[PDB]
RNA sequence: AAAAAAA
RNA sequence: UUUUUUUUUUU
RNA sequence: AAAAA
RNA sequence: AAAAAAAA
RNA sequence: AAAAAAAAA
RNA sequence: UUUUU
RNA sequence: UUUUUUUUU
RNA sequence: AAAAAAA
RNA sequence: AAAAAA
RNA sequence: UUUUUUUU
RNA sequence: UUUUUUU
RNA sequence: UUUUU
RNA sequence: UUUU
């Protein structure tokens, strides 16, 4: 229930600014009819203990809706992924099957495509009748 | 394997934390001087140099130290570490000496579960001695 | 036996559905050639109304095989050799195939790598091609997103 | 491997530039109250869904599900009555909804002895509902 | 096994290539200021010292880095490593300290295989930080 | 698999060579006359176009030669092959015919383990013999 | 598999029946009053809309009720039924409640195969009671 | 459990 | 002496 | 482990 | 078999 | 050697 | 088989 | 088992 | 029943 | 699979 | 796991 | 009797 | 151990 | 669950 004594050796390999593998949560404005283009920059902020990272790999994204949907009609929720290599043209979509619950959708970046973005980038386009889509980007920080 | 995106049937939103806690080893140096022990203050392991200016508090699990400067003439190199906290300070003195003065000398200590408390910047870790003018210390420890 | 007639689905929650997914496929197109010049080839051919392709704008490139379309010249056998091109950095390598029959195509190709395996948009090159026949026919696997 | 490889190629294969493809299409139609719905097989064939160089389809299996709020006091329903060149049917294969918040569902499956193809001038079932608008997923395989 | 030449029944043509791919690990310095980071160039990757400056791109696997001088004094040898990519650098600094004063300071990184692309002269592996004024470099790398 | 870069805990420095050996397959054609025997040079095996302008000698290990012309009329293609060597020639014809006039002729040999010693420029593999007028070589060889 | 017409060996003329038994679970709505226990005929069964106007008798097997409108304000759906027995009637009141305001009710009943017999269009089935203005009828049954 | 049939 | 569909308790 | 159909 | 990077 | 055709008599 | 330790 | 179609050594 | 084999 | 300790 | 190999 | 890639 | 499923 |  004490301090014990570590035979500590050579000095090891050291990294004072690591990776971290992380989900970031964050949510943006949609404006109804109107794809959006998430930005990478997104992920850098101090809100999420990221900004100190330049580059991030983004390895899935996924969206949720925000707010409630338009009067008589079940939310939905669009993602198009983008890439610098080439964009993507599918729209994975999911749909409300309750007016009152959130709609779900969201896509895996495969390995061949997971590469580095900065601030600068952007990660998808989001379309969806509400007007805010919350998002949990999983990605890795380096 | 997959060479294209593929979907996710996504369920209902999650449990989220976007300030989460995070397991490191520190290194950072610290100047110690001929026959004075040096307190080392918890508040060199928030920095932004470390990706850690973001917390306040930490749980100091095992510190290590490593000499980083070559010792006066003619001596070998020694460190000593004294645990220090809150509710009492130890008294032991935890010393590693060098076989060879081009050596490093290296000691460590681990923190018991039952100390293992959080740590605000005002808060020390240890005292340290050495003949040395610095010392290099790693530091495993649990930031949230 | 099987059912003869329409029977009931017990369907759910409205599920997760994509109108534009994607489509790994072998596109077969030809190009042309000349004597002692490179051709590069250009990933735009990949995206057409004749390959159902004209809705994407990007496309993972996989592998890569030709085959010579017309004869050698006289007393000569058919060869084809091959350039993969990167927008990282294109490749110095040369795979040839070479015809044992003045009458018979020459082929060779090439398998792009999982790191190496990114997007190429219209702008593109694939390959360069290079040939004594004045056309050569390309089988392209590719994942079309 | 990290690096473009050799590939042996040799003699040049079959080669179709233009293949069938297995799809579920996602679309959407207006119902009027009390009357039914002919929903038309050329609504498979658009660029919305990559399918504008096809002209014919085989049917295999439909969906539904109430794409807007149904009417008040009431929970939705949705009737589907499939509908062949050979012959149309009389089923009307119902789903309800026990929540009004909820949609309604309901679908059937094309035996394999009527799954011929279709052009966009036919009809691939009839729709009754009670909410304005009905979401199809059509399982189908395109040529 | 054999002591004469012997026949060998050769059937149709082969599939060729004058132009091979070549993996490789480079051995190569580069200078460095104090308290300054140094950008390697790809291009020192491409050169008849190492009989691939026949090579425009080469796919970068892991680096690995040593101390090719003596520190200051009283200092024992460090070396840091900060990889770099065109689609984004990273901000990681995998350090390697000597324990003793008169021997290498030696640390290293590998790519993943998402991050396995080409590279021309043009662009830079890493930077490097040491206090020592040359560095030895080993690339493994896959010319191509 | 991973995603991210990974430190290597790397040690002491290794044993490196930048010019490293090359086991190769290289292909290159020879224009023959009819009825004259054309001695192959080593030369043709240092070239940038094959990344072996680095290289001075080779060990050659077995040859293997294609008609790359056709024949002449009325006639089906046909190549000899006589193995050189600095400390004596050899009488051998390794002869290949086609079976079709359209088809190549081919044939090779293999070099023994006890007569794989090195060759430079100034020496000849072997000789060739076709009643084609263009033969393609394809030699395998360690150059060192 | 088989592509074609086979011909059958057929014998005799067996027994046939233009108009058999057919069992089935109709879906059909009745109007309810509050406080007001609805009798429900026998004689919806029979119609054209469930291809039953055939039919003069059917034997109910098992009842089940849902209710097919929205309950008062500030209110929970119910749903009660009692079955009605030519031999006599029962008074049990098998009651079903929704757990939320906006979900069905749900009640249903199995009648025992002693109390299987036929029923007529002159005949009842069960009296339902309900705080909604319909409910929505699904009874498994027999038709003969 | 209920509808072709089969020696 | 051997099956496709309307509901359907129980292992 | 060597040759010559 | 093949110099290079690795590896109880 | 898929169907149609005598039967293990 | 034929020619070789 | 045989006559024609398709499969597979 | 669609991508690269089917030994 | 990361970061850390064994 | 990159280039050359060994009895259809 | 190898298996790996979206309905 | 947190994260992401 | 730790001072030859
Ligand atoms: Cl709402
Ligand atoms: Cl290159
Ligand atoms: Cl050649
Ligand atoms: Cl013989
Ligand atoms: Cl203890
Ligand atoms: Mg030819
Ligand atoms: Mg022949």
């Amino acid at each position: 229930n004490v301090v014990t004594m570590i035979r500590a050796g050579s000095y090891p390999k050291v990294n004072p600014t690591p990776t971290w593998v992380r989900a970031i949560p964050f949510e943006v404005s949609v404006q109804s009819g109107i794809a959006f283009k998430v930005p990478v920059g997104s992920l850098f902020s101090a809100n999420f203990r990221t900004d100190s990272f330049t580059s991030v790999t983004v390895m899935s994204v996924r969206a949720w809706t925000q707010l409630t949907p338009p009067v008589n009609e079940y939310s939905f929720v669009r993602l198009k992924p983008l890439f610098k290599t080439g964009d993507s043209t599918e729209e994975f979509e999911g749909r409300a099957s309750n007016i009152n619950t959130r709609a779900s959708v969201g896509y895996r970046i495969p390995t061949n495509l997971r590469q580095n973005t900065v601030a600068a980038d952007n990660v998808c386009e989001v379309r969806s009748n509400c007007r805010q889509v919350a998002l949990v980007i999983s990605c890795c920080f380096n």
